[PDB]
């Protein structure tokens, strides 16, 4: 019942950030632009020049570190805009947004408005675990006010303010996903036929999972259980190739299955971050701290895209296995997607959270 607005302030006071949101949903197809403004004070300002930059880029090292020489990072994207003065230019057309954040401020409130490739990498995370900090690493959306006589003139913290916005994928549900099988022979004549699959091809956070199992004993083999677990892989695509891959989810049915005799049963499970603040080495969408921080979605990629520049590919697949009294198993891939979200201005600090 209301139009929130966060909002972040450099050191001392002079340049002060505002956003709609932290987040920014890229629809495959297109990215949800970035309104915003930057409340300027004229006074220690001088006459040079007010930009703000947004910024994508790779970076890997210990998390908190960013020093030259120790952490590594590339600029997949980068996008200057002066906001003072304001250019010709225009462009683009101010939002109802903009427009309000300027009235309730005054004449040296300045817009500015970034526009998002569809091609780039989501928000991403993954920590190494305390074994090895320093191969830390992940992609992260910057946006960075400043001011300064030209975008070659070096830059001052106290005169900047740095915020992280982070862009989330997402794309509707809607054919039924294929199923997956595998025949083994068990010191047997006959095979044993495992079959398993899905109700969905692309499931949300939180979302529960069914895994259809259906199994064709011709043994005379025991089957004494039967394992389903979520998979994650991850992989490092940039500065050190390496590839991740950890449980996001498992359960351990009890189930039997006769020799000679047919099965059915349809199992169901839901990924959770909850089970995983001690997991090493673990594909996130954002920081491990804040709250409406995730697992990482899955990346989609694009054909003939180029998946080195992605900086890391996240995935995931369910796994069936029948624990023969030799293992028989199968993987099904799935999408993860980021859930969809589905008056007087209200100021907030950027800041995420980590309660508790
Ligand atoms: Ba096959
Ligand atoms: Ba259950």
């Amino acid at each position: 019942k209301g139009t929130r607005v966060f909002k972040k302030a450099s050191p001392n006071g002079k340049l002060t950030v505002y956003l709609g949101k932290r987040d920014f949903v890229d629809h495959i197809d297109l990215v949800e632009p970035v309104d915003g403004v930057v409340l300027v004070d004229p006074e220690y300002l001088k006459e040079r020049r007010v930009y703000v930059t947004l910024t994508c880029a790779f970076r890997y090292g210990r998390e908190d570190l960013d020093v030259l020489g120790l952490t590594f990072r590339k600029d997949l994207f980068v996008a200057n805009v002066q906001s003072f003065p304001p250019a010709p230019e225009d462009k683009k057309p101010l939002t109802r947004l903009q427009e309000r954040l300027i009235k309730k401020l005054g004449e040296h409130a300045y817009p500015f408005t970034f526009e998002i490739p569809p091609n780039l990498p989501c928000s991403v995370t993954l920590q190494p675990g305390p074994e090895d900090t320093g191969k830390a690493c992940g992609v992260d959306y910057e946006v960075k006010a400043f001011c300064a006589e030209n975008l070659e003139e070096k830059i001052h913290k106290r005169n900047s303010v740095r915020l992280v916005i982070r862009k989330v994928q997402y794309a509707p549900e809607r054919p039924q996903p294929t199923a997956e099988t595998t025949r083994q022979f068990l010191m047997s004549d006959k095979p044993l036929h495992l079959e398993a699959s899905l109700d969905k091809e692309i499931y949300y956070h939180g979302e529960p999972i069914s895994v259809n199992v259906h199994v064709t004993n011709n043994t005379n083999k025991t089957v004494k259980k039967i394992k389903i677990s979520v998979r994650q892989y991850a992989d490092i695509c940039l500065f050190n190739t390496a590839q991740y891959k950890c449980p996001v989810a498992m359960e351990e049915a009890d189930d039997t299955v006769a020799p000679s005799s047919t099965f059915c049963k349809v199992y169901t499970l839901t990924p959770f971050l909850a089970n995983n603040r001690e997991k090493r080495g673990l594909a996130l969408d954002g920081k491990l701290k804040h709250e409406d921080t995730n697992l990482a979605s899955s990346t989609l990629l694009r054909e003939g895209a180029n998946r080195e520049i992605l900086g890391i590919i996240v995935s995931y697949k369910v796994k069936v296995k029948l624990v023969v009294s030799s293992d028989v198993a199968v993987e099904l891939p799935f999408t993860l997607m980021h859930p969809k979200p589905k008056d007087d201005i209200v100021f907030e600090d950027f800041a995420r959270q980590r309660l508790k």
